[PDB]
């Protein structure tokens, strides 16, 4: 046989490159996944991740209460945190024994898979009673925030898209929904009459994941890296795997 | 169970399918640790090898009003990826032939 | 001096082989131990080991209740497990909140040291109220199960004997005793009048050990291997140390 | 065929009678069980049963503390009952908050299977520090109480033997052991050199059972009757099954 890494007859080499290219390209096909992640960052350094993976389109919608830190199998001040909720919903509405709940998120990162069309991304960032813009009467139910998404890049390839916003003020009390549509450069509308019932089935077939990790380090090591997920850490470091035309 | 017109489905995480005994002890702290060790090998600090809350089997039943050729299933791993990595995952399999 | 590993003058070599041979042979003398182990396997993957080590003869006898999983310093559903016991002793005898107790053993392995005579082994596998065979009136108090014992072998040597039985059915609810006699190829009966009071003292001098290990891996690593004990794991892999005529 | 219940050709009839006779007689063979039960009766009407079933000989030995009522999975005044024990072991030895512990047995019934030889029965009824007769120096380690055993009879057959004694006084604070030997009308001593090691194995193969039943009615219904055990209730009513030459 020819010697490794010296000729066009390195079939092991060509198959390795095709294997990676086929993964990249399958994800961008209408057969492929589109994925969103919401990261809620808490003051104790823990991070709630909510992930949803679906065909055609994907989203996450969470109330103010659901985004608050919950420590499975530990004390959570559950009665005082009910009172905190009442005082967030209406000023002086509650009888809490604290000024600031450390369960309130300090920041949100939204990440989309590279199979999203960025121009389709929509976000409903509500107040604590789940109204998008002060009163329902004057609320557009979303904003198109795609222009704010940064490219997460590894070895020159886009491995994902990031929108990050801090909530560092006492008045940053939010409900949150985000939505994006899978890339579709074709003129076959996946929601046209032929395929619309498959999009309805995709809503039921979407898989959800949620978990609180103790630290960004544990999130990078045990959540992002093992699953070949894209990520952007507090130090602006990009994580993910470049696949297109790569060994 | 879910009952609807036109189409119907159920979607559950690994955690949501684990046994929960309403109004009894559930080892809730140890079962958090079990979840960490299922999501990533040696990721947790649980005091047991096997959680008895893990399902031993699944039966899926459809009403006779279903079209069997339309049935689709997404059987994911414990971090809710259909087929090892998202990049290579078809979001479902058509399992009607097995019903 | 002669060079190592080249002649009959390697006294370090000859003494190493004699040291191992003397251990093997001492164990098989009437001065030596005979040992039994009962392993109760639970559905959470934990394993209760009961061990007894004695001169001349050895056994273990446990009730249905004593073989159930007990987690030292954790919750055990102790009131519900009383009710489980009542419903096992008599059909519909209890008021338990579960169909199947996960504290019930899923399997039993009985292991004897290689110093046992296999033809002497006796087992009383009772029902949950400690009757060997349905009713006391028709019960032989034991079965001679030696023919079922497999040889645990390492490097061609018998390091122990294993009898394994699963309890995978809802109706596998047992009490258990097992007994074996130390090898005695001589015509000196260790229970003859000369030595019978020494056998009575052996019953009092027998040492017992019991512990629940979290996994078969922990049992192999921290119980079987450090003590040079024989074992057979779920994958039919043999553990123990060959000693006869070996360095 | 001949008509049922009209001739010596009712083989179904003859086999039914032999089946029952064979059970009766097997139990009385040297191959058969000998069984003892100790019933501890408490003031709340509950009953602790301890049972042991063995070849050749059988016994039960319990401390003062072990005979006290224990309610699995309920409160037991465990600290106060430690103090009760100290005040029972030595007058004014403890700091209990009660005059009389309701955990103290009010009575004991000892029952033997019909395979016992009554002349072999021995009892060590100790004081609360486990001395048979006031001081060890002057203690015979047992009394032969066989003469006190009543015959439990059903349909004219002995189905067991009962010794009952009340403990109704504040000073009735006991430790207890009882022992009996299987019938042996032959001149083959089961403890002679030929078989003595089998008697040693019988000590290890003996099966034990213990449980607290809520009432004598529950004991009769779910313990005595289902297992074809002999019993004598508070109203002097005999329970058990006659087998010898019976259909
Ligand atoms: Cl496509
Ligand atoms: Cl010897
Ligand atoms: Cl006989």
């Amino acid at each position: 046989a020819d010697v490794a890494g010296t000729s066009n007859r390195d079939f092991r080499g060509r198959e390795q490159r095709l294997f990676n290219s086929e993964q990249y390209n399958y994800n961008n096909s209408l057969n492929g996944e589109v994925s969103v992640w919401v990261y809620a960052y808490y003051s104790d350094g823990s991070v709630l991740v909510i992930n949803k993976n679906s065909q055609y389109k994907v989203g996450i919608s969470e109330t103010f209460k659901a985004l608050k830190e919950y420590r499975e199998g530990q004390h959570n001040d559950s009665y005082d945190e009910y009172e905190v909720n009442q005082s967030i919903y209406y000023p002086n509405g509650g009888d809490a024994r604290k000024f600031h709940s450390n369960a309130k998120p300090r920041a949100i990162q939204i990440i989309f898979s590279p199979s999203v069309n960025v121009r389709t991304i929509k976000m409903a960032k509500g107040n604590a009673v789940s109204v998008p813009d002060e009163y329902l009467q004057r609320s557009h139910p979303w904003e198109a925030t795609g222009i704010k998404y940064r490219k997460i890049k590894r070895d020159g390839e886009i491995v994902g898209y990031s929108h990050y916003f801090e909530l560092p003020h006492e008045y940053n009390s939010i409900s949150l929904a985000v939505s994006g549509v899978h890339k579709n450069p074709s003129s076959y509308n996946v929601g046209s009459a032929h395929n619309v019932m498959d999009v309805f089935q995709s809503c039921d077939l979407a898989l959800r994941f949620c978990n609180r990790y103790w630290a960004e380090l544990e999130l990078v090591n045990h959540y992002i890296s093992p699953n070949a997920y894209p990520y952007l850490d507090i130090n602006n470091h990009s994580y993910g795997v470049a696949l297109s035309n790569r060994q």
